[PDB]
Parts: C-alpha cells; structure tokens; sequence
C-alpha cells in the first residue's frame, strides 16, 4: 500500500536528450530516428525575443550554424525546416537509442512526466499535469527549454510536451510534439497571463477512491447527492462541471471500494463546505486534482513497462 | 522558477534491474558487474516467513534453485553467499550496463530516490526519505521487494535502500546494500510497530527558503529567536532539535536571500504557534520536511548529472 505522486522511469527518454547551440543560445533538443527537434526561439537573441518573425529569421539561417551535440560527439547537421514552434534538424545519423514512439496531444486534466534538462544532461523527473488553463506548474530554471513531459505504455514513449517559456505568475507554457502552443500564448517577449485556474474534479474523486483503498475513510458519509445538484455546489468552489463521462471511468474504481460514485460526490460536497479541520488525506492537507482515474488504477494495482 | 517533488533520473539504475524466482516466489534483484543482490526472504516459503532461521534454510539450497532472468535470457548462477539479510549470487556474466556506483548508508534526514518494480520491469520512479524513526512513507505492493533507492552524484550511483516489508500503519522498512536493516525491524512475519515520528526541521527550514527564493514570503517577521528558544517551542510541536551544525548548512541559503538562518527560525516558530490561516506555502498546505538543505540548492540552481 502507499500512495507517492509517481512518474514513468525515465530512462527511454534520457537516451534522446542532446544539446542544441546556435548563436549565442544553448537549449536541450530531442533526437528520435535521424530527426532533433528543438524550440525555434533557439535561432533568436535577446533583441530578437521582443517580436520575432521565425520565417526571416530562420531563411538567413545555414546549416553549420547549429552546434548539435549529443554526449561530446557532434552530430552533422544536413536539414532544416520549421512546423509550428519546433526545429527539426535532419542529421547524418540515426540514434541507436531510439525508442518506440508516437506523439500525443493530450487534454487538460490528463497528466504526464517531465524529465528537466540543461545542456543535455537530464537533472530531474517530476510528474504533473496540464491545468485546465493550458498552463503547467513546473519546476524550470534558464536553459530548461527543449524539456518534454511524455507517458509510456509498455513500450512505447507517448511524447507530449516541449518547452518553451515561464509566465509571470511562476507557471508554465510549451507546445505538443508538432509546434503548437497550448494554450493561447505565443514564444516571445510580450506580456500575456494565464487565465483564471480552476480544481480539475473527476481527478479529486479518483484521489479520494486512492483514499479509501489505502485505508483513510473519515471523509466518507451516508449522504447521497444527484449529479445536478453536485455540479451547483461545485460550481461555487471552482471546480470542473463533471460529465457522466467522468462517472463512467470512475465505475471501476467505484466498484473495487463498493462506493457508489454518485456517493462519493455527496461526501466531496461536505468537504467542500466544511473544509478539513485538522486532518489529512493521504498526507496531504488539500484536496489534490493531479491523480487521473487511470493513476489511480497504475500505482494500486501495480502496472508496469517494457 | 517553480519547485516540484523531483526525482533523480532513473535509467542508469532500470539497466540493472532483473527478476530473480526461487521455489514460489518471484521478487525483484539488482545486478551490478556479476553478483545479483536480492532479498534472502526469497528463499522463504509462507509457512516459513513465521520465524524462519535463514541460516538453515539458506543451506539446503543449491544453485540451480535461483531462476535469474535478465530481460527474457537466463542468467546462470554459479555461486551464492548471504551477507547480512541480503543474498549475492554470482552468476556467469558481468552486466555490460553496469555504471560508476557505491553503497552507502543515509541518515535519517538525508533523501533519495525509489524505481519501483514488480518482476523486474520498472513501474515509477518517486522521491523520498529516511524518516527520523528508520521508517519510509512509501508507495508498494506485493511483489515490490528487491527494489532500491538511490541517489546520484554527476556521473556516480550511491545505492542506499532495498525493499523487504510493509509495517501496519502502511509504512515501510528495508536495507542498505549491505544488508543491515535501518531500525529495529526484522526480516519475519511477527509483530513490530514503527515508533513516534517526528518533523525534520531542518528540511522544513530549508524548504521555507525554497519558498523565499520562488516568491512566496507571507510568513516572514521581523522577530529573531535564539537557538535556545527555538528549541524548547520545537520540541512541543514535536520536531526536531536543530544543531548548530544545521545552522551550518543553512548558510549558503540564509545568504542568497540575507535572512538570518536564527531569523527564519523566528518565523517558523509562529507558524506553529498560529498554523496557516487558509494559505499555503509552495502550493501545500502543509509544512514539508522531505527536501533537504541540498535538495533546494540542486532545483534551484539546476545541477545536473552524467
Ligand atoms: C528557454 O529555455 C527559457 C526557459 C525559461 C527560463 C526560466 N524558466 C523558463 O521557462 N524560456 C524563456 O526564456 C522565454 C523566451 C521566449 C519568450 C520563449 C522567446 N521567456 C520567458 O519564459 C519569459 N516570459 C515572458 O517573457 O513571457 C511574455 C511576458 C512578457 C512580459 C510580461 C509577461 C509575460 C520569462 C523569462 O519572463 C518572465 C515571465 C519570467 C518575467
Ligand atoms: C516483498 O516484496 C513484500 C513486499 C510487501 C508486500 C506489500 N508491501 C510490501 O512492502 N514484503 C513482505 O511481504 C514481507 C515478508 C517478510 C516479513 C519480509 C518475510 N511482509 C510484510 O511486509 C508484512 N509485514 C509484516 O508481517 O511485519 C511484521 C508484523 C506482523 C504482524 C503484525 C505487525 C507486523 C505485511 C505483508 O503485513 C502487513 C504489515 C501489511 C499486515
């Protein structure tokens, strides 16, 4: 028993993570096949950052301008061409490494891994999630872009994120494997605020389901409240409306425990109204919305990869 | 900015993580140039883990009882050796994945790493620490045992935990690598309960600077306190005493921010004293002991590893 916020072992991803230097601007980039995709704002400087148009600036570019460097041996670059906010840097050969892969764009309230990178070297692996407001709170020092969040299942790398830039509220913004943002927020040096964050519900349901299996139970209640009436109290707290989606993905774990989902909502209300007064929840003194429904069912039943 | 949970990377260490089966039971080994450490409870059957004399069970074995398995290829065993409560069995060929490694044994206090795996297939990665009674706070199932906690030092593996049983408030215990349990716990199935844990105050401190540094200062004073009088208001609240020698390692901190390391004593002593008043700090509502004065230099100046 237990319950960790936990991330996919990151040894897959390590293998793909080099160095990307160009001007005077060192970032991290990704190297899958004969391919290394890096964030464009690596052909900018710090005069440039103000508002950049990437097509004028990159046509001036060469080839020889980027420095690719993966460990200490240099990788030739023999291509280049820009799709949305990533470089793709064709080089003349292929990583050994080179997992089994696909590119995903996730939604809000699913969750992923971060591997931290500067200069190439992988630093951390954090796990966390993409806010309701395209928005990530992040851990992320100078040089960390080029970074990716990912999942993995089995085998195979489901990359997600790379990054991009902090906003100035200390969260994080960044784009999917094929250059688009998520998000409204655009790479370069102009102001822009996230926007309004609010509690992503059908995660908190699910960590309060990882409450009960590990043996925490005082939250619970005979109580029982009908989902239009749940969604008028949670509302008022901020949370998500809750779709009967989310009651769907819930019923497995809803019937591990013998806790009508339906139920559940009605003890989530009590809290809401009442607070906590003293005690925790899995060690944690708030509710936590960064458990998805298939967390839960992972670390409580044990998957693992390959 | 920001500041997460955050984990070493984990692949050097999923490159030595291998199944080892023995009678029933199947559990998790680590395999470092060519001995494979496991727990010697995997010599034990059900019956037996009531109060099994390992010595004796030990004996009657002989080599071909241990079905070593690396991936899917079968490891030969060609000799064994119990060392404490762990068994080292030597097979026929070193790991070409080996890396740069020591063991070594934490206090309670200092922190690490834990790749999670259940038949030698890595499941999560999270960070943790030693407790101050020799107990974990951590995430595990059946099957769990064998695995390690770690930490990395650039290009260097200091091994420092493996895996071996669950206590009944849901807590866990274990090893070094040399097979000596932390604490007072035993290897068999009778009763042991943890002991009284208390807060480390020196990780709260050093996280509070974390805070400071990310912009978070609400529970800053003007007030000072000696060392004397901290303690004796520490103490009630069920913390740790602070030696000088803290004081020590909290000077880096106390200084890229200029708060006197005996201010910000001042400053947690009336967060115990009035609590927190509907805010958090770092995002918990709680005050967290699990990042050490170290932890915070790493994140927030980005060292990295290879
Ligand atoms: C690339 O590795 C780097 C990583 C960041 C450094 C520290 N944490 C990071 O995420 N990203 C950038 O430096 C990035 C550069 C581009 C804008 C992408 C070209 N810049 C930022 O992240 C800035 N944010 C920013 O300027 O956003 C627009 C803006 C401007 C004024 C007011 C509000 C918003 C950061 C460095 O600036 C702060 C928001 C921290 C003040
Ligand atoms: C090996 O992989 C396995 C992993 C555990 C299973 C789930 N989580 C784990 O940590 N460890 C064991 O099963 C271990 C077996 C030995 C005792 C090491 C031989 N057993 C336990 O962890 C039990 N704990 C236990 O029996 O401790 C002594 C005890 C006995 C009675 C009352 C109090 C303490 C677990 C499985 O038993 C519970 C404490 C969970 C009831």
């Amino acid at each position: 028993s237990g319950f960790r916020k936990m991330a996919f072992p990151s040894g897959k991803v390590e293998g793909c993570m080099v160095q990307v230097t160009c001007g005077t601007t060192t970032l991290n980039g990704l190297w899958l096949d004969d391919v290394v995709y890096c964030p464009r704002h690596v052909i900018c400087t710090s005069e440039d950052m103000l508002n950049p148009n990437y097509e004028d600036l990159l046509i001036r570019k060469s080839n020889h301008n980027f420095l690719v460097q993966a460990g200490n041996v240099q990788l030739r670059v023999i291509g280049h061409s820009m799709q949305n906010c990533v470089l793709k840097l064709k080089v003349d050969t292929a990583n050994p490494k080179t997992p089994k892969y696909k590119f995903v764009r996730i939604q809000p309230g699913q969750t992923f891994s971060v591997l931290a990178c500067y200069n190439g070297s992988p630093s951390g692996v954090y796990q966390c999630a993409m806010r309701p407001n395209f928005t990530i709170k992040g851990s992320f020092l100078n040089g960390s872009c080029g970074s990716v969040g990912f999942n993995i299942d089995y085998d195979c790398v489901s990359f997600c994120y790379m990054h991009h830039m902090e906003l100035p509220t200390g969260v994080h913004a960044g784009t999917d494997l094929e250059g688009n943002f998520y998000g409204p927020f655009v790479d370069r040096q102009t102001a822009q605020a996230a926007g309004t964050d609010t509690t992503i519900t059908v995660n908190v349901l699910a960590w309060l389901y990882a409450a009960v299996i590990n043996g925490d139970r005082w939250f619970l209640n005979r109580f029982t409240t009908t989902l239009n009436d749940f969604n008028l109290v949670a509302m008022k707290y901020n949370y998500e409306p809750l779709t009967q989606d989310h009651v769907d993905i819930l019923g497995p774990l809803s019937a591990q425990t013998g806790i009508a989902v339906l139920d559940m909502c009605a003890s989530l209300k009590e809290l809401l109204q009442n607070g906590m007064n003293g005690r925790t929840i899995l060690g944690s003194a708030l509710l936590e919305d960064e458990f998805t429904p298939f967390d839960v069912v992972r670390q409580c039943s044990g998957v693992t990869f390959q």
